[PDB]
């Protein structure tokens, strides 16, 4: 039991990407620690969202870490967050809609800092009025093409920024209904996502956009002025400051009458559940970086967009880009923070690209996209029902044909069949999936999947690391929705898996 030594316990340590103003943050925390007399150390490791879960399941890690909220609710599940209930005098100061980005399960798990969405970004000189609506956007177009310029050029590879006109005549991830997602309750493939999806495809049908625009052709092209437009959020206003392009930020266009819906993320800043500095983190937060003072310092070293913080926000959105920033945010949805979350995303990123290369309509390509949302959501509850069943064989309590059938089939596998750290699991794990899988998958590889990945989250059980249980569950849930999904549903689904097992 090692690994509950523990590294660094005199200073303040916090982790914030390296993208961030992490040198502002660290001036605050200069100011921290003449007043305190505790040294802050604010690190910048790349990968850092992935390091975390592995170093905060054996009480190690930072004691701060700055992340989006939606990365947040995978922390959560693990238990790797203090719950923070934080007085109403400080609630009251930021905005109610920020606080409802870092709750899970109903409690508080971090701070909220800053708003960030998708804007409508334009070139001054080649359009000092941007267009309202999506609509306006091919004539838009034609005239720009006659000037060797083009409309709008904006990544077309991520659904993260098609998403907002897919969304805009009632397309949906999961329905949100008060703080609840139903995760039964898929919109991708409904008549508001086909219309949108549909206005994109024609514009790259009508050669005003092209299939093949990606992030770095879209800022490449708008910050050396050769088109009107472009769709991005505040990370990307660095580089056209520095540009000869005199840029604005704006309402995202309409479509059909109706708001662009873009997903916000909120950055938040998350209290490690076993640092031993829990309280100073919490002053440091509340009495240092969330004030005007603090977010200022932050705010000049890299754009923070739009704040919670409603006493800097109103002074920010002084600037029309931040009050576009948050207009969009509220037109807009907070990002789930859900873990079925990725799979979804998963699946728009294939439909887009098949609908606009022209290999799958758009019925087809959004038709199999909700099937893949919904059936990994169907798969991740057979994980978590089938590592439920695992632990309390052995007597271990932890947070219908198809699973009792699964289960017998792993029952089988260790009768035939018959040290542990994050780290060392996570290595494990990598080599014997990969083994697995390396010569084909087939259904009994698959119970062999479950049952090396059940025993393995008993035994970390038994080494007094509960968290990993809930690490290796959602390492299955990925491995089973990125890399063994389209073989399950080409080979009859999890029902031929039940007519070959079942009785």
């Amino acid at each position: 039991l090692y690994f509950q030594g523990k590294i660094e316990e005199g200073k303040l340590v916090i982790w914030i990407n390296g993208d961030k103003g992490y040198n502002g943050l660290a001036e605050v925390g200069k100011k921290f620690e003449k007043d305190t007399g505790i040294k802050v150390t604010v690190e910048h490791p790349d990968k850092l969202e992935e390091k975390f879960p592995q170093v905060a399941a054996t009480g190690d890690g930072p004691d701060i870490i700055f992340w989006a909220h939606d990365r947040f609710g995978g922390y959560a599940q693990s238990g790797l967050l203090a719950e923070i209930t934080p007085a109403a005098a400080f609630q009251d100061k930021l905005y109610p809609f920020t606080w409802d980005a870092v709750r899970y399960n109903g409690k508080l798990i971090a701070y909220p800092i800053a708003v960030e969405a998708l804007s409508l970004i334009y070139n001054k000189d080649l359009l000092p009025n941007p267009p309202k609506t999506w609509e306006e956007i091919p004539a838009l177009d034609k005239e720009l093409k006659a000037k060797g310029k083009s409309a709008l050029m904006f990544n077309l590879q991520e659904p993260y920024f098609t998403w907002p006109l897919i969304a805009a005549d009632g397309g949906y991830a999961f329905k949100y209904a008060a703080g609840k997602y139903d995760i039964k309750d898929v919109g991708v493939d409904n008549a508001g996502a086909k219309a949108g999806l549909t206005f994109l495809v024609d514009l790259i049908k009508n050669k005003h956009m092209n299939a093949d625009t990606d992030y770095s052709i879209a800022e490449a092209a708008f910050n050396k002025g050769e088109t009107a437009m472009t769709i991005n959020g505040p990370w990307a206003w660095s580089n056209i400051d520095t540009s000869a392009v005199n840029y604005g930020v704006t309402v995202l266009p309409t479509f059909k009458g109706q708001p662009s819906k873009p997903f916000v993320g909120v950055l938040s800043a998350g209290i490690n559940a076993a640092s031993p500095n829990k309280e100073l983190a919490k002053e440091f937060l509340e009495n240092y970086l969330l004030t005007d003072e603090g977010l200022e310092a932050v705010n000049k070293d890299k754009p923070l967009g739009a704040v919670a913080l409603k006493s800097y926000e109103e002074e920010l959105a002084k600037d029309p880009r931040i009050a576009a920033t948050m207009e969009n945010a509220q037109k807009g949805e907070i990002m789930p923070n859900i873990p079925q979350m990725s799979a979804f995303w998963y699946a728009v990123r294939t439909a887009v690209i098949n609908a606009a290369s022209g290999r799958q309509t758009v019925d087809e390509a959004l038709k199999d996209a909700q099937t893949a949302a919904r059936a990994a959501a169907d798969n991740r509850e057979i994980v978590m029902k089938y590592i439920h069943y695992k632990l309390s064989q052995r007597g271990y309590e932890w947070d219908e044909v198809v699973h009792l059938t699964l289960r017998q089939a792993g029952d089988d596998f260790s009768r035939r069949y018959r040290h542990l750290t994050p780290f060392t699991a996570r290595g494990r794990f990598a080599t014997v999936v990969e083994e697995l899988f390396r010569d084909g998958v087939n259904w009994g590889r698959i119970v062999a999947f479950f049952e090396f990945g059940g025993v393995m989250c008993v035994e970390s059980v038994n080494r007094e690391m509960s968290p990993l249980v809930d690490n290796i569950a959602l390492w299955m849930t990925e491995y089973l929705n990125r890399h063994l999904h389209t073989w399950i549903q080409d080979n009859g689904g999890w029902d031929a898996f039940v007519e070959l097992y079942g009785p």
